[PDB]
């Protein structure tokens, strides 16, 4: 199918972004050395989407989906690792200790974010059998449906980890408060854009 | 593929319009109830057609080509079926003896007008392989290539055939020489309905 | 509706079409002076034709169908009052008699050929109703199967109608046994056009 | 502009039929040696049509109107120098002899016919000047108003022809009088094929 | 017209962004329970959205419009409801309070803002006498004559306000500097996604 | 050329990008009079961008290209024209003083995606070329690795600078550490925005 490409690059674009949570994890036992080696992974993992990103812009004729859409999906999945890559490269430059009362929340939401991700690469496949009528609306209803749940979540996640963030403000450093912000932000960043991953599909759906 | 429903209209098609051979050298021993027997058998092959063009016109979503050109190259080659079915009908109609010394040219040059509608089958069956960049040029070159020389053939084999027409005018009633006139147009028309097949497939390869 | 315009012109074409009938009638009962007048009818109407051919073609933005194909739709409607005026002004211009054993017969097959321009005009209409998802194929089906039997009962009188001709040979000038058979020949016309007709908006429907 | 190879296929389609002119002027006055070599003529004009053609169908990117139309317009053109090969090589295998008092008028018929391709070739040429907003219309209108110009006079002549050849039926053989009335048709038939052309025009003027 | 559930939704859009005013006037105020409440109600606003927005998305056939770029358009528009819910819920959160100074310019500001999203209603509302030649050029002068004021405007007193905030940074905490600058910056966005929301009608527009 | 109206304006939108470098390097001498008259030019820069955008978004017919590409390709052009309007505006706001040990480094940095617009610049000039089969892979695989070698040294640079901030911000206060972030961050997102203009162009060619 022309989506195989595509499937294999999102499959690497999740796997770089799963790193991030034993990336974390490391981060939060203080071994540094061990999450320099994960930020190591995770930047493979990025060059490697990057070598199947490259491949697929160079390389049809007939075609049961337009040449423009896989282009744009592409990048849309692209993102994905570059903003993994982006995230860990800040929290290793500024060693970024989570404190304490927010690791096990920040784990969580992280992992939920990650979710995201993950609903993304499960739609990129289960468009392979919409590829073998009216079954295109029934899956949009389904996307819609996986994702609210998810995004409930998420958004739960993210209220209860500002708020105690919020409390904290007063024991730390100004300028840490900021980037520990700026890290939540990033985070929720991933799911903004598997959500856009979903949105590119819709829009092929539409096309007929 | 989705070429494949044409392919086999396509085939029908061809094996409806080679029934004239035969059909036409029972009329010339003067078999006509043999002649009966294989015009039900071109008007069965028609049927047949028909049911296959039924089905195709009433059955999608992530297409290779165009829907509005299968059904163009559908509608050319059913017009192939039809034209045997009518020379046929019109002969046994009219029980057309086709004077002795034209029958030899006369299969030869129907022949060779079958051969044109053989063409047409061929590069569609042909066209599973482009299915499966740059070789659509030589593919049409080929095709093209492949009707030049039908086309000299038919050409020369029909004017031989009128000059010998022409030379038994004052032998025959008007009106049975007006038919035999007619029925070497019919004949030709085979071979134009065919090339309009080529066509339609020379349109589709163009759209990229 | 932006199929309006082409539904006034088919209607046009329609009405100009089916003058034929008492025009020929008239020219059976021998008044010719009032064949000379359907003649002008004729005309006027297909005049009238051209005139609202001209100013579609002439005349948008937000479209829920194909310039083109509303074009292409005309041209294969205005051929059908051609086609009309056409035969109409051969046999004033040579004052055809038809055969008295052939004028019941003919007369019927002309009529059923024109009520294939009849299935032609109500599918047009029908279209509004489509116009205003899976109803299409409905709409196919249907009209397939109102043309089935059309074609079934036309191509039956038309070898009636050449069967008779056939018998009468004999007693005719074979010029005038010619344009009689150029007559049946292109009032079954008016039917390959109406058939056109549908094809056209088949298409139409085939684009989505 | 990528009209140019078409405008030098249609120069090439209107020589080749204009030399129908000096054929037909030729067998009236009994030369058949320089028929012969007109008819030379017009076929070397048409292998020359048809090597043009062959090279358009092989050869982009960029484009300003579509790759499909360019061909389809290209299959209409090409069918107008095939007629006037087709319609002298009938001639030459007759002898066809134009009786006395049809010679004048048939020769104003001819050129009047030829006029009609005249016109294919003018709105093709004037076609650079609109690829070099609104005045699409204005150019539809104009070529609407030019044909209904020829059309007239063509229609007039056809008539004024065939009334005449009605009237000599009494005194030729009947086979003959069969085959001037499919020359007059045939003659008539670069006249729709023009027509063809400029319809053909006015759909990719409707693309935008 | 196909616009019209499109233009639903841009409505609740509108009245969701709109309650940010009031929203404000009542943490400016201190009156938190209220603010809390006109959140509630900023929170049906975008859930209601949401729903039509999901409608939309799972509901044609004959279309003067894109699906797909009804979709993009519907994308862009949701975006200003988010958006609206999220700054609401960061100002609860944080019980932010605007230094008095800052109040009746913030307010301003934001109305500008909302404003530029009430353009961006008004021009969708405006499509449907522009569904029901020329015209578009027109439309999107004054579309764009419309945004200049609006931008000159909100340009200004963003300065404006940050001048004054830069004045006041040294008698605050600077992570309530920081997120005071945020929420211009977050306002600003509603101006931003608004005229995101003009820019895909011109896109429609330029189709034809 | 379609595109020659788009190369000016990116000519236009480089040239005001390019006025960053001296503007900084005013601030960073202490010359604000020279900073703030550098900041007009800027200004100016854009406005005349602006205006050579709205000039090409109210003007066709045939064309190479699509009208929606070049819509959408203007929209990210010109946002890099606003990115540098803004910068230069918040840096003559605060009186931004880079710190002397970053002065250096961060010039090289931003004149290091000042490139990228440079390259976006100049993939829209060699698209005349292109514009006047097979050469289009070629030309994206060109601009990859053009883009490739950029991307590889702003990233070093962006670690680089960001490490000497880190060392330095036990040293100054915080808003003002956070706004140097954010400038290292705002001109990193020139280069973004140049990316995004290759994109277009690389979506352009996949059209065919």
């Amino acid at each position: 199918s022309p989506i195989k490409p595509l499937q294999e690059h999102m499959d690497k674009v999740y796997d770089c972004a799963s790193l991030l949570v034993p990336f974390f994890e490391a981060t939060i036992t203080g071994n540094w050395d061990d999450a320099v080696q994960i930020r190591k992974q995770i930047s493979l993992a990025e060059k490697q989407g990057d070598s199947l990103k490259r491949e697929i812009r160079l390389t049809g004729l007939f075609m049961p989906v337009e040449r423009t859409d896989l282009l744009e999906l592409l990048t849309q999945q692209d993102k994905i690792a570059n903003k993994a890559k982006d995230i860990s490269g800040r929290v290793i430059g500024r060693q970024l200790l989570i404190p304490q009362a927010l690791q096990v929340p920040f784990i969580a939401y992280l992992q939920r974010c990650i979710d995201a991700v993950g609903l993304a690469q499960q739609v990129i496949n289960e468009l392979d059998d919409l590829l073998e009528r009216g079954r295109e609306v029934d899956f949009v209803a389904k996307m819609i449906n996986e994702l609210d749940i998810i995004e409930e979540d998420t958004d739960d996640l993210q209220i209860q980890l500002r708020r105690q963030l919020f409390a904290l403000e007063s024991e730390l450093n100004p300028v840490d408060v900021m980037f520990l912000y700026k890290t939540i932000e990033w985070v929720g960043g991933l799911a903004d854009l598997a959500e856009r991953v979903g949105s590119r599909l819709e829009l092929m759906l539409a096309r007929v």
